[PDB]
């Protein structure tokens, strides 16, 4: 370590806490910058020396990560708890936990290669017929092709491509990493990630959210079936079965927008999906950006700034080099350097999610003066919600009409119902997903789900919660749980969950804050500098406060509550039950077993 990386002496009490708190923070945003401006490097140009040099950054990391650790238990173990000041006890308490830091260097350097080689699997695997990525090219077709024999094609083989070769890694991955938080008092991984919601109840409460919102799920899920059941007929959709995998829009189902088309209630109102409007008007990714945040200076928070234009990487490249497509918002920790990595497309779900990368942006904004250790969302889940909440209102048909996206106004029942029914596809739809992923990483880290179940558990959390199946036979040569981003490159998930939960807490909350007084799901807080002043106190915590007294302070209650998003959907929640009852509909898949047959001639 650089000498002037290096921690000094400080006495053994608060107040010495304090000037070490200060010291570390001059040292760690020189570190901190230097590891993310590799990854940088890395993932906008994959090459065998941009992982080296990242490799180098992340050791590098470690290396200062141990010292300022080893420093903080030798002065402050036995007293860092008992501390006046709470910011300085969460500012240590994040310090003296070293994660890989506790490996020694030759596990430390096997750990940083582990992560460098599950990325470049994930983010460079083709399927070939001349070969296709998964970014645009697999995308557009899961989200767009209606040929059962193709959307199989690409599924299978965006599985098999990507999740065959990462399994041998992702083994030796949770056994590293499992060695590493034991050595900072944890069980297994799992129960580190799960600390962050300083929740005993954590789990238990998630089950119980999830048992509200499961009968919403369950009739969106048999209405999407029927309607897949006229298109695809007998032979491949079974109304009390499953539903293959690959005809819900997206690779892993997850979001269920991109087959809006066929479900529609009421087609002949306005249309809904503005992606053809977008093209017809020449969109592109930095109008996307630029609309983006024109909505959050309207409410008065900060723009982008000259740096986030500068540097970005707003579009795919078109010479062709190796990237990391999967969309992220980035911190380089010099209260300077702020950007976005996309590889966009025009489209109306890419618009959403250019807010919600965005909203993280608008994060890193607003807390960049406050002390390195609490630069983050006051849980993870709340750096998810913020872009969503805005894009909630940026969705509505009024607003759309306001950005010149829809030009015919209604205001009746069967507008609503079509507007509410998207809004499902894209919310309701994912809450299974989000709530499953963790419930499959938790069984791995914990040692439940050796690596001779990683498959078998995979799908029978699929079946359990998503009602899906897998349209070809897997076995456990397949590690289809590797086919999704966040495995590989060890994200956390369970943060989609509650930010799933929690944003239509902000939103009724900032729409109370605005004045607004129609229904729930017709509100836009677009120009409310009041709903704007609120929001940004969220943002301005980080870290710094409980996350339950942060809520508090925003929408009146210390907790998740699912009842805001029930009262949004209510309309539509009434008129899908209504509907699947109507005709005769099984809730439910009560043939666990069935998966669909082969084509004829597949894949020749
Ligand atoms: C779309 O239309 C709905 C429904 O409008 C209501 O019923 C229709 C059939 C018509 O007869 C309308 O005249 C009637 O308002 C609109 O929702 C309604 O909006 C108003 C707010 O502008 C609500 O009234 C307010 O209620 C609060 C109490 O909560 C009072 O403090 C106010 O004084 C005020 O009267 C009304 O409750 C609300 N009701 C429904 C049916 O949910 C909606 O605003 C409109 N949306 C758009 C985008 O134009
Ligand atoms: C992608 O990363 C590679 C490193 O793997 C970059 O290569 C360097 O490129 C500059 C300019 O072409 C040369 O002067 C260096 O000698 C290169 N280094 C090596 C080791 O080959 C490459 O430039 C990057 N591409 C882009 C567009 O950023
Ligand atoms: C597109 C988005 N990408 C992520 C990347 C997170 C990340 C974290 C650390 C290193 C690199 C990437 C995010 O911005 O939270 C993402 O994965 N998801 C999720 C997903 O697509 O699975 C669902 C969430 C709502 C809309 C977009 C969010
Ligand atoms: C696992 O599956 C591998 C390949 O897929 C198989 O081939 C297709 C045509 C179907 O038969 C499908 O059901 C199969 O999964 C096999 O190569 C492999 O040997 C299988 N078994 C093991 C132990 O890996
Ligand atoms: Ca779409
Ligand atoms: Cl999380
Ligand atoms: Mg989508
Ligand atoms: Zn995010």
């Amino acid at each position: 370590l650089d000498p002037g990386l290096q921690p000094g002496q400080f006495s053994a009490d608060e107040a010495g806490a304090q000037l070490f708190a200060q010291s570390y923070q001059s040292s760690a945003e020189q570190v901190l910058f230097q590891s993310v401006a590799a990854s940088w490097a890395h993932d906008t140009n994959i090459t065998a020396e941009n992982a080296r040099r990242q490799e180098e950054a992340a050791l590098l990391s470690q290396e200062f990560a141990e010292a300022w650790g080893q420093k903080a238990k030798e002065l402050y173990e036995p007293i860092w708890q008992q501390f006046t000041d709470p910011q300085l006890r969460r500012i240590i308490g994040a310090v003296r936990t070293l994660g890989s830091a506790n490996l020694p260097l030759a596990k430390r350097q096997q750990y940083n290669a582990l992560l460098s080689q599950m990325s470049r699997i994930y983010s460079t695997a083709k399927v070939c017929l001349t070969c296709w990525s998964l970014d645009p090219d697999l995308t557009n077709i899961l989200a767009s092709s209606r040929s059962y024999a193709m959307l199989l094609f690409a599924w299978e083989g965006w599985h098999n491509a990507a999740g065959i070769p990462l399994k041998p890694l992702y083994e030796d991955f949770t056994a590293l990493s499992n060695e590493a938080y034991k050595q900072d008092g944890f069980t297994d991984t799992g129960a580190y990630w799960r600390s962050w919601y300083n929740s005993p109840t954590f789990e238990d409460d998630l089950e119980h959210l999830y048992q509200q919102l499961e009968p919403l799920y369950l009739n969106l899920h048999a209405f999407v079936r029927r309607a897949l059941h006229r298109r695809y007929g007998d032979r491949y959709i079974n109304l009390r079965g499953p539903i293959p995998a690959h005809l819900l829009g997206d690779m892993w189902a997850q979001s269920w927008e991109n087959i809006y088309d066929m479900v529609v209630p009421f087609p002949d109102k306005p249309n809904l999906d503005v992606t053809s409007t977008m093209l017809q008007q020449g969109w592109q990714a930095t109008h996307m950006f630029r609309v983006a945040e024109e909505f959050f200076t309207s409410l008065e928070l900060s723009p982008m700034p000259p740096e986030f234009w500068e540097g970005s990487m707003l579009e795919k490249p078109a010479d062709g080099r190796e990237v990391v497509c999967h969309a992220s918002a980035w911190d380089f920790y010099n209260r300077k350097d702020f950007r976005i990595k996309q590889c966009t497309r025009v489209t109306m779900d890419q618009l959403s999610t250019v807010h919600h990368e965005m909203g993280h942006i608008q994060y890193y904004l607003q807390y960049k003066d406050l002390p390195v250790s609490l630069r983050r969302g006051a849980n993870p889940g709340f750096h998810e919600a913020i872009g969503d909440v805005l894009a909630l209102s940026v969705s509505t048909p009024e607003h759309l009409h306001k950005i010149g996206l829809l030009d015919r106004v209604t205001n009746d029942t069967e507008s609503d119902i079509n507007y509410l029914l998207k809004m499902a596809l894209e919310k309701i739809a994912f809450l299974p997903f989000g709530y499953l992923v963790d419930q499959w990483r938790w069984g791995v880290f914990s040692g439940r789900t050796p690596p001779s179940r990683y498959n078998f558990d995979w799908w029978y959390l699929r079946t359990k919660y998503q009602g899906i199946c897998p349209p070809v036979t897997r076995n456990e040569t397949h590690f289809d749980a590797g086919a999704k981003f966040h495995v590989p490159n060890v994200t956390p998930y369970i943060r989609y969950f509650v930010s799933f939960v929690l944003q239509f807490q902000f939103h009724e909350a900032l729409c109370k804050e605005a004045g607004y007084e129609g229904p729930l799901h017709q509100c836009d807080i677009y120009r409310s500098t009041k709903a704007g002043a609120k929001l940004r106190k969220v943002l301005r915590a980080g870290s710094s406060r409980p996350w339950q007294e942060v809520l508090k302070d925003m929408v009146g209650l210390d907790a998740l509550d699912a009842q805001p998003l029930l009262k949004y959907f209510q309309l539509v929640t009434q008129w899908l039950q209504e509907q699947n009852q109507q005709n005769g509909e099984v809730l439910g898949w009560p043939e666990y077993q069935w998966h669909p047959p082969l084509p004829d001639n597949y894949p020749e």
